[PDB]
This record gives C-alpha cells, structure tokens and sequence, in this order.
C-alpha cells in the first residue's frame, strides 16, 4: 500500500511528527531512518487517503517544535 | 508511562539537561540519542506528573550552558514508538 | 549498467529511487548511505534504460530536494564491490 | 564526585584541555567522548574545587590551539 | 607496494574515482573509508608506476561529475602504515 | 615520552603527515583517530626531539596535499592522557 514519509531536522520532532501521523489515521510505523546531519525520517504505510491525512496532521505538529524538512506520500509506491 | 525528551546541540549541555531531569524528579533515564549536526537527545521515563517536572527542570538548567534545540513530553507514547 | 543518484536527504533518495523506477527497465539494487545527510540510490540495467531512469530520478528529486550529484557506468568493473 | 567536562571542536583540543586539566589539579581522567561532528569531550572527577581549578585551566589552554564549544562542573551528579 | 589515494566530496565521485583506477592500471582496490563532513576515501595498491596511472586516471574521472579534495600516491609505506 | 599529534581535514592528509612524521625522526605511530567532521588525528610518541622534529615535517607535507586544522606537542604527557 501507501508509503509516507516525513523528514525532520532532529530526533524529538521526527517523533512528534510519527506520534501524530499514527493517531491522525489508520497507518502503521514502519520506523525511522537517520541519515546524518540531523537529518530524521519517519515512515508509515496504509491507504493511500490514511497516508495523506497521516502525513498533513504529522507535518502540522512536528513545526510547532521543530524543523520539518521535506513529507512525500508514494500513492504506489514500488517494492 | 510518560516519556521525556530534550534534544541540544552538543553533548556537554546534553549530560547537564539529563542530571537536571534525574535530580527534579522521579524519573528513570532510559539513555541518548544522536542523530548528527551535534543533535543530542536525552530521554527519561516516569508518570506524567514526574516526567513534566523533570523535562522543565533539565530545558532550564541546559539552557545555562548550551543550546536547547527542542524538548518533549509525551504522556502516552503510541506502542510503535 | 549501473546508475546512480546521491542526494541531501533520505525522502529526496526514496523519491529518486521511485522515479528511476518507473521511468525504465531497471532494479533498484538499494541504498548507501556515508552521513553527513548524503543518500545515494543505485539501480541496474541495460545503458540506454539506466540512462532514461538517472535523467527522470534527477528531475523528480529535485522537485522535493536536493540532488548532490548523479552518475551513468555503463559498463562497471567488477572490484567496483 | 564532581564531574568535569570540556567539550571541544576537534581531538588535538580536547587532547590539550585534558593535559591542562590533569596538570591543573588533583583529579582523575575518566576519559574522552565523540559524539560526531568533531565534538569531543574530555570528562574528568575530583572534589568540586579541583574539578572547578582544573576545568578553567583545561579552557584557557585549549583556547590556544582549538575551539572550545562548552564547560561544565557538576558538584554532585546523578548516581 | 606502492599505495593510492583519492578523497572526494561524496560517495559517487569516489565511486567513479575508484572505478577509474581499477580501469586504467593493474592495481587492485583494498577499499575504503568515511571520515565524516562527507568525505570519502578509495584506496588502492599495487606497483608505483601502475599507482600512479591509476590515481591519475581516477582524479580526471571523478572531477567531472564531483569534487576531488585530495590525491596521494605512497610508492613506499611506511610499516606502521600497513595496519591501516 | 613526549606526545605528537597532527590533526587534518580529511584522511589523506593525515596519512601523509603520518608517513612524513615517522621518515622524519626517530618516532612511533600509535595510531589514528576519527571524530567526525573530517577530522583526523595522528599520533606519535618518542622523545621530545624527536617529537617536535616528526611534528614538523608532518605539517609542512600534509598541507602541501592538504588543510592541516590543529598541530601539538606534549613534552611530558601525563600518564592518564
């Protein structure tokens, strides 16, 4: 299904944006990928429309403490 | 129960927010976190009550030393957190 | 043929990799990732496919993010790892 | 036990406020700490007036040759 | 036996630079590594004159699509090198 | 015995102040050492001599290849450095 990602400057906002995307909707945590230089995605999967409200509700409360880098929503994405 | 996060750039004022967060109060620190640019993360675990005093006590005291990039709580953390 | 897009940031990667894959006939052979916020996608097939799937990963990633640089070997030495 | 820390942007500095600090007063090297990013820290233990006359000494000559980012002395740290 | 050395800004110079000593001398490519502020190393060993064409070769690739930081041949290494 | 340390952006650089140190004087290297941020040190050790001429030589051949950050001697390290 479904693949959402949300990228943050720093670990506490990447974990606010990934508590608000699973209360936000029906989507499941896959985890969370740390490339360097603070940069921290948080990934969820579900419905193409659970992924979509997932990501704006965690994109809204992740820069109210912090950066948000880039969101992205794979409506199909490949394996 | 709750969780407790301060995040600061530099490790120094990292150790000194989670001194702070053990000495104000009833909290366990669970460990650190860092994920690059010098972002540090420190995180503690107790009641709701314990962990707000705790985390307003740590952003204090880090303050006075170094940088203070964000700070958390969270009073029921989701099961895939 | 291998092909490869090394970008600032993991979604910008994810997105590279996305397109690459759906521009052409390539496998996405997977990620590396060295830090300081530098994500490369490398995928394979034949020269004229790898090509077509750099050219429209570099276009979509940058939509999003930024692309560091991006590379075609057609023909890869074997000590390449 | 007080805690000492000197936390500096590259290991020459932070190898030269550990010198310093040692050679300051009577307190023990604990040992160094690398978080990434070229920040180093050098932590040392002792009772809070060496710990406070080694930390000054172990900034000042560090200065010299590096950047220092932070100092701290924690008279009595969590067990 | 002599050892080569290319340094790039990122993770694809270095891959193209390390792809082109491979392809211009017989050396053979040891590895390489990281140090951080995203620099990259390849490194290679074989005869110096095979070395030296190679890190040549290496240098002149990787420019044209990345940063080349630093270049070094070693014809002869130091012994206490050889643990690295 | 006396401590000399090179500290170099990049690790090249630092393999040839190291290579430099060690045809300079009568010296050891103990090793090498990473902290992040392209930083990279080289140690020595010897007598003093010894030390501030392998120091020397190091510097002015790395920055020949490379930046040179930081460069040290400690005549008389204390045993817990």
């Amino acid at each position: 299904d479904a693949l959402g990602l949300i990228e943050t400057k720093g670990l506490v906002a990447c974990i606010e944006a990934a508590d608000a995307m699973c209360d936000a909707a029906n989507v499941e945590l896959i985890g969370y990928e740390n490339v360097g230089s603070g940069l921290v995605t948080a990934m969820v999967k579900g419905d193409v429309g659970a992924v979509k409200a997932a990501v704006d509700s965690g994109v809204e409360s992740a820069q109210r403490i912090g950066e948000v880098v880039t969101s992205l929503v794979i409506a199909r994405p490949h394996n």
